[PDB]
């Protein structure tokens, strides 16, 4: 029989297509005008031999899994599934895209930009994340698991290497770079690669501040890449998932222009491409097969004051200071967008009812805690609720002689190298040889430096919430968890994570009403495609549109580009969707109350030469009736010539 067993599930979590502030630029006008791309949770369900012991790990194509997301879907698991899931082997990560929608948080501190908490955008979320595990765990096939690394050196480069430079201890990262990418490969009864999880570092920010449109990134490209595009075995499911990228940007030359590109959209592709070859190849190499026993272990740790261990930090006993953000350099600013929650409160009615950035004095003993830090906002100690998370969940999971770390927060390039060598260290006698640190794992706690770069304060250490010993806090909680699997005891009892959802608030606009364009009706076509296009052409096509807040069409599509025949005679085949690279889907507000759908297609090489037609599927919203209907239309047909 085989070691293993393991379910590749996917499901739809993208949120609002168009108004509602985007995730991750704290950007008061980047809001959601469209789609590029979806986004998916890509789900792994991993079942142990003799025991159907069963670990589950998910990526999202998102900023992050705030605490928020984390408590609700296991929640959900932990009802729907009593006795299989539960915190100890459900582990959710993010490939942190900036580019989706935003408010899935329950702290004001993530959902500023945003104006608040966007309970729809939340709950697509949380549905998408089960139901993937659902659809994971519903094919659990026998397999076996394979573990590989190599190096990538040129899809990334330190955005902070000033503070990088100033830890003693960089050997093998001396010009910024974490190089390393870990591939954990799945293979089926037949030797057929099934799907994998690459981990590899750098910022999922090729889509700029500028962007409007929902896209999953570079680490979303590299996913699609392989699954639609390479992959010919269906179910394939690949992840790309994020290690320590604190300082890491994809962004080669400083901006927007990575490698030499000039744009972002090309910026993203490359960048994908560069992180899918190298996993392809990695994976191929199939270098070490995974073998032993899987077991976990969770913990909500409350790092109020958390006794810090003198042999973490300097030699003397430390305690965590209370969550607080300080000031540091840009000018505009930078892996993209606006800063260190510079939002002005002024268009931020959401800002203003939670009382202002500043409030008060930060008690004396904060200031100090802190260290170099300048604080600009004191978030741990705003009221009623503290803006910033305090309970945190620490979590890791062995799997055979890989153990993967789930740590809530962006961890420098040191920072979670320094914890992968320690936890290596204590994990050693067990027999792990292995150690994959996931950032952006469970919630999120901003940025996490060693107490060297925190004291250069660039912007990580500025974001570094608990303080100059936050690096060493964690590197404390995952050595204690590393021993507690080694010598086979529980890990301490787990604090209680508040819940938040009592308290939220939004001041972001939903869909008052939407009216067709004057004279019109929804689904009209505003613009036809042109006679013919030759490959390499992109269709540009218009609607009459609702707001596309009325509906997310989880699991379906804005459009679709239909194939028709060579006579345009034929049963109707649909080629591209919403989600694919080759289109693209922008809402924008016409007059007072219609809009319009806009569509794109860049015909790709390989498309069979014949007719072609577009259709638009959207939701109008009534105001007098408060209905929501279902709308669309088709262009007439268009032909695609052999070039
Ligand atoms: C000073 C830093 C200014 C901007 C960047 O830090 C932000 C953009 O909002 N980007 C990320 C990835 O965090
Ligand atoms: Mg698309
Ligand atoms: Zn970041």
């Amino acid at each position: 029989d085989l070691p293993y067993r393991f379910g590749l599930g996917k499901a739809d979590i993208t949120g609002e297509a168009a108004e509602v502030g985007m995730m991750g630029y704290s950007s008061l006008e980047q809001k959601t005008a469209g789609i590029h791309m979806r986004q998916w949770a890509r789900a792994f369900v991993i079942e142990e031999a003799a025991s159907g012991r069963r670990l589950v790990y998910v990526n999202t194509d998102l900023g992050m899994i705030f605490q928020a997301v984390h408590l609700k879907v296991l929640a959900r698991l932990k009802a729907k599934y009593p006795g299989v899931y539960d915190e100890n082997n459900v582990m959710l990560a993010a490939t942190h895209t900036h580019s989706g929608p935003g408010g899935f948080s329950h702290y004001a501190m993530y959902n500023l930009s945003v104006l608040g908490f966007q309970e729809k955008t939340f709950n697509a979320i949380v549905d998408g994340i089960v139901r993937s595990i659902e659809r994971a765990q519903a094919r659990l096939q026998p397999g076996r698991l394979f573990y590989g690394s190599g190096e990538l050196r040129n899809a990334s480069r330190n955005r902070s290497l000033l503070s990088h430079l100033k830890n003693p201890d960089i050997a093998g990262y001396e010009d910024g770079i974490d190089p390393q990418m870990s591939v954990l490969s799945f293979v089926d009864a037949n030797g057929e690669l099934a799907g994998a999880i690459s981990w590899f570092p750098v910022h999922s920010t090729s889509m700029t501040n500028a962007n409007h449109l929902i896209s999953p990134d570079n680490k979303g490209y590299a996913s699609y890449h392989w699954e639609h595009d390479v992959s010919r075995k269906s179910g394939f499911v690949a992840a790309f998932a994020q290690t320590n990228a604190g300082n890491l940007s994809p962004n080669l030359n400083l901006k927007p222009g990575s490698g030499p590109f000039d744009n972002e959209f090309d910026n993203t592709r490359e960048i994908g491409l560069r992180q899918f070859a190298k996993a392809y190849e990695i994976a191929g190499q199939a270098q070490e097969e995974v073998l032993g026993e899987l077991d976990s272990r969770f913990r909500f740790v409350d790092f109020t004051r958390l006794p810090i261990r003198p042999e973490f930090t300097d030699g003397q006993p430390r305690q965590l200071c209370t969550a607080a953000i300080g000031t540091s350099l840009a000018a505009g600013s930078t892996e993209d967008g606006p800063g260190p929650l510079g939002l002005e409160e002024g268009n931020n009615p959401f800002l203003s009812a939670l009382g202002g950035l500043l409030t008060g004095v930060p008690p004396q003993e904060l200031v100090q805690c802190q260290a170099e830090k300048t604080i600009l906002a004191d978030t741990g100690n705003k009221k009623p609720y503290p803006w910033t998370p305090t309970v945190l969940p620490i979590q890791m999971f062995r799997i055979g002689q890989l153990e993967l770390l789930g740590a809530p927060a962006e961890f420098t390039v040191m920072a979670g190298v320094r914890i992968r060598r320690a936890v290596q260290a204590a994990s050693e006698a067990a027999g792990i040889r292995h150690v994959v640190f996931n950032g952006y794992a469970n919630a999120y706690a901003s940025y996490v430096t060693t107490r060297e770069e925190y004291a250069a304060q660039e912007y990580e250490g500025g974001s570094t919430l608990y303080g100059p010993w936050t690096q060493a806090a964690y590197q404390q909680l995952f050595v204690d968890m590393a021993v507690a699997l080694r010598e086979r005891l529980p890990v301490e009892t787990s604090a209680i994570a508040p819940d938040l959802s009592c308290c939220q608030m939004n001041f972001q606009t939903g869909v008052v009403a939407d009216d067709p364009y004057i004279g019109k009706s929804f689904g009209d076509v505003l613009q036809q495609p042109r006679e013919s296009y030759r490959i390499g052409d992109k269709v540009t096509v218009a609607f009459v549109t609702g707001h596309p807040k009325n509906d997310l069409r989880t699991e379906k599509t804005f459009l679709e580009v239909v194939n028709i025949g060579k006579d345009g005679k034929q049963t109707p085949v649909t080629v591209a969707t919403d989600n694919d690279w080759d289109t693209q889907y922008r809402w924008e507000r016409v007059g007072i109350s219609a809009s319009k759908a806009t569509i794109s297609w860049s015909i790709p090489p390989g498309t069979e030469p014949g007719h072609y037609y577009i259709r638009h599927y959207g939701n109008a919203k009534n105001f007098w009736t408060q209905k929501i209907s279902e709308i669309g239309g088709s262009t007439r047909s268009f032909e695609v010539l052999g070039t």
